[PDB]
């Protein structure tokens, strides 16, 4: 039995602030193709990649999901800004990130001063790909800094279809002065970037996003966007960042544990490395009882299997196991690495619990 979607497509994500934003990418996900987890399905705003799972997890116990997660979008009104706690708390487990400015069609919306404030007080890099194109009822679109157009997105659609257009006038110098700051921000990921940068001048967006990519997967900087939900104009920019900027499972480094001798040990995103995983939800059902929500790091479990829980030192087996979609169940015979599920009827798993290869065993919380 064979992996169906290569490791590399999944995107384990926290949408960090929140409901709005979260409402909305599963609309916009639903028609192109508090739940503790939902997998979504993404192929970006013009189908330009091949489809992508996007396994949204809930966010606030906070050290625990920030393990759960491969990446975050973290979000700031565009009117107040400035999370400083569990932004240091990202920096701790060095979770990769990005920055959505929402709300810029509200009063006292601004978005360079939202990011002068991740910098200031927060500490960080970040670096943005697109600037607002007007804000408060001014609000009309983005500007996609790397392909230097702006996105007209359809009133009518919902945001569904948007059309590429030129930056207008009075943006143009504005417009220039960011991607020049974006460039070189991709020129500082390697010696032939900086060089080629250095004598040309210029990048091709392929390089720029490569390298921006790098640089996000590293910790060294922090990618920022913006728009609004309310007026269906950003969040469908915010899914295509997360493709091309976000860790898959494979760009994390492999989770830690502790095996039977207290020695610290590490769990490959791997099939082949033996199964491990970690309960990070349980929630109770009418139907089913309860659904324990897992996060597999490492390996393959089935339904049928027989796993251990290292924590309680005590063999459970796996009955049915479940998928939320935004609109239904996806009934299923396997998790594999990286990715999120639910387990229906487990007998005695508390969140936090590790569930593992018995021959194997490892304590990953």
């Amino acid at each position: 039995m064979a992996r169906k979607t290569p490791i590399e497509r999944y995107r384990n994500i926290g949408i960090c602030a929140k409901t709005t934003t979260t409402e909305r990418i599963l609309f916009y996900t639903g028609l192109s193709h508090t739940s503790a987890a939902t997998t979504t399905f993404w192929r970006g705003m013009e189908a330009q990649f091949q489809d992508h799972r996007v396994n949204i997890i809930d966010t606030p116990e906070v050290e625990r999901s920030l393990r759960v997660l491969d990446g975050a979008v973290v979000v700031f009104c565009g009117s107040s800004g400035v999370s400083e706690t569990v932004w240091r708390q990202a920096d701790k487990y060095h979770v990769p990130r990005m920055v959505f400015v929402n709300k810029m069609d509200r009063a006292g919306a601004d978005f360079l001063r939202v990011v002068d404030q991740i910098k200031n007080r927060l500490g960080a890099n970040p670096v943005p790909i697109q600037l607002n194109v007007g804000a408060e009822e001014d609000f009309k679109g983005v500007i996609d800094l790397i392909k230097m157009k702006m996105i007209n997105w359809n009133e009518a659609d919902q945001g569904m279809t948007f059309t590429y257009e030129e930056i207008p006038a009075d943006m143009i110098e504005l417009a220039e002065e960011w991607r020049n700051n974006l460039v070189e921000a991709a020129a500082e990921a390697s010696e032939e970037l900086m060089d080629k940068y250095l004598e040309e001048g210029e990048l091709t967006e392929a390089e720029i996003k490569q390298a921006l990519r790098a640089r996000t997967l590293n910790n060294e900087i922090v990618l920022a966007t913006c728009g609004s939900a309310f007026k269906n104009k950003g969040v469908q920019a915010v899914l295509d960042a997360v493709i091309e900027y976000l860790p898959s499972p494979i760009d994390v480094p492999a989770i830690k544990g502790i095996d039977e001798n207290d020695n610290e040990v590490e769990r490959h995103a791997d099939d082949n490395e033996p199964f491990s995983a970690l309960a990070f939800k349980i929630a109770t059902d009418p139907f089913v009882g309860t659904l324990t929500f897992i996060r597999v790091y490492s390996g393959v479990v089935n339904t049928g299997d027989a796993v251990y829980n290292s924590v309680k030192q005590k063999k459970e087996r796996f009955g049915r196991i479940v998928q939320m979609h935004a609109n239904k169940r996806e009934e299923i015979k396997e998790v594999r690495a990286g990715d999120i599920a639910a387990a229906i009827g487990l007998k005695d798993v508390t969140t936090g619990d590790t569930l593992c290869n018995s021959d194997h065993k490892v304590i990953l919380e």
